[PDB]
């Protein structure tokens, strides 16, 4: 069962995806929660390639890594790999006239109640649209 969120960055989709993909960028965001930072980001971003988002908390008293597989990479329109913990999680990458729609598909967790998932996982999407914007990653410029 797949649940399907969605996001318009007034950004290129060139920008998104660096932002998306680059660990350095990655270890800002990932981590929703302020309180929490990710520490490293080993992306092998190629099909059949591993991903591992190590997450520090401020203090910390504790930590929290995100492993798995890339198991498609259609750059930079779409992204689909799986978790550690067996989400499927598709994210695609759409240009429109207003910026990237930004459409993230995964699978629901068996463990875990499908709408806190959601929640979740729409903390991160705004953590990283908030990125892309703190950022700015501006590629538009009133040239003169």
């Amino acid at each position: 069962m797949k649940i399907s969120i969605e996001a318009h960055i007034e950004q290129e989709i060139e920008a998104v995806w660096w932002a998306w993909n680059d660990p350095d960028c990655i270890a800002r965001w990932n981590a929703a929660s302020s309180d929490w930072h990710t520490t490293g980001s080993r992306v092998d971003l190629v099909v059949g390639g591993r991903f591992c988002h190590h997450m520090a908390a401020k203090d910390g008293s504790a930590g929290f890594d995100f492993t798995g597989t890339f198991t498609r990479v259609e750059a930079p329109t779409r992204l689909s790999f799986v978790m550690d913990d067996g989400r499927e999680v598709d994210v695609q990458f759409a240009s429109e006239p207003g910026g990237t729609w930004v459409q993230e598909t995964f699978d629901a967790e068996t463990s875990h109640t499908p709408a806190q998932q959601q929640a979740g996982w729409q903390g991160i999407l705004d953590n990283f649209k908030r990125y892309v914007e703190a950022a700015g990653l501006e590629h538009h410029h009133h040239h003169h």
